[PDB]
């Protein structure tokens, strides 16, 4: 129930200009990324996953491919997550929540470079407008960072009486969003807050997981007229930057993707805040999604190789001859 798929960037300029060469080769049909080793020229080893995406993949193609089936299964009622992993600056903000195209020329809700976080949320009302019923929709915002909670809308964990595999974070701002016009509106407040933050802000985020969660509340009524209510959520998880200190959020939520993989008995969730808050959306029924994201610069060979060891090792699958 667990599927890693890669992203691999463009070039970028300091890459350009830092003289780098170009180390990766992706093939989506093959679902392999192979890499240059050796500085040599032969030297060079190959992975699989459940996809690839190279360098001129759309926003607009990771959101089909990889969220629309999982947000079809939290609208049937389940959690799930989807998280953004690898070397700062690879682009794992840019695929989460995106962009928009300069000088206004697109609406959030069609703009190319829009990512995960709205085009979900533009979908969620899509789907359940075109569906009949009754609905509602809240979304919340925090921040992972040495291990301490911040609200990013607007903290205090303790395990939920209600829910043996849930927390309730005492503080934590929940927003109702009524329409997508509320839905431009924060994410237009978002962007601001982006492009205004200073350097220090940014590298902060840098080294920290931003979880947005969205919460959907769906009302039926039996032929009787009894009311009934069912919840999904889904987790967006922008993670802490993967470059080498230790993340003890990073290496517990590892730990348990590991536990789960492997079916370990022991799954452990209680070692880090980041994974008692995902606790209630990760093993079960349930789909979840590692977008592990990479540079294809030379300059990155290392912690590129990192990311990719890792997410092979997450999923495992065999070269295919
Ligand atoms: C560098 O420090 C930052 C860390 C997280 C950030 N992410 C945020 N902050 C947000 C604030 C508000 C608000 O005030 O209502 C709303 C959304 C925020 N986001 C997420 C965000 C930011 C830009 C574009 C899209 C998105 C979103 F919502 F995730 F899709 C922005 C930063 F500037
Ligand atoms: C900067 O500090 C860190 C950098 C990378 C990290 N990445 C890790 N550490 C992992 C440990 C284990 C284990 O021991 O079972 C397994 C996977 C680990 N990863 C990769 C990771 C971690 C969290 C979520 C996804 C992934 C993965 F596999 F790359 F997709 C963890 C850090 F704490
Ligand atoms: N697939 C891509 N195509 C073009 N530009 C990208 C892509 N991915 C990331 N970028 C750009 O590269 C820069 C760094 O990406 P960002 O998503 O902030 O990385 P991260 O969150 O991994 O540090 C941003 O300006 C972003 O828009
Ligand atoms: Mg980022």
């Amino acid at each position: 129930n667990i599927q890693v798929v890669v992203r691999c960037r463009p070039f970028n300029l300091a890459e350009r200009k830092a003289s780098a060469h170009s180390i990766v080769e992706c093939d989506p049909v093959r679902k392999e990324v192979s890499v240059r080793t050796g500085g040599d020229k032969s030297s060079r080893k190959t992975y699989t996953f459940d996809m690839v995406f190279g360098a001129s993949t759309k926003q607009i193609d990771v959101y089909r491919s990889v969220v629309c089936p999982i947000l079809d299964e939290v609208i049937m009622g389940y959690n799930c997550t989807i998280f953004a992993y690898g070397q700062t600056g690879t682009g794992k903000t840019f695929t989460m929540e995106g962009e928009r195209s300069p000088n206004e020329e697109y609406t959030w809700e069609e703009d190319p470079l829009a990512g995960i976080i709205p085009r979900t949320l533009h979908q969620i009302f899509e789907k359940l407008t075109d569906n009949g019923t009754e609905f509602s929709v809240k979304v919340s915002l925090l921040e992972i960072y040495n291990e301490e909670l911040f609200d990013l809308l607007n903290l205090q964990m303790f395990d939920d009486p209600r829910n043996k595999r849930g927390v309730i974070i005492k503080g934590l701002e929940e927003i109702t969003v009524h329409n997508k016009d509320e839905v431009y509106q924060i994410l237009e407040k978002g962007a601001a807050k982006r492009t205004t933050a200073a350097t220090l802000m940014n590298a902060y985020s840098s080294r920290s997981h931003s979880v947005f969660s969205v919460t959907i509340h769906m009302k039926e009524t039996t032929i009787d007229g009894e009311e009934l209510v069912k919840i999904g959520k889904l987790n967006l998880v922008d993670l802490a930057g993967s470059e080498n200190n230790i993340n003890q959020s990073l290496l517990t939520l590892g730990r348990v993707i590991t536990a789960l993989v492997e079916r370990t008995p022991h799954v452990p969730y209680r070692e880090s805040k980041l994974t008692r808050i995902l606790q209630d959306s990760l093993g079960g029924r349930t789909r979840t999604s590692i977008i592990a994201t990479i540079s294809p610069a030379s300059l990155n060979l290392e912690e590129t190789l990192s990311t990719l060891e890792y997410a092979h090792r997450a999923k495992n699958i065999l070269n295919k001859p």
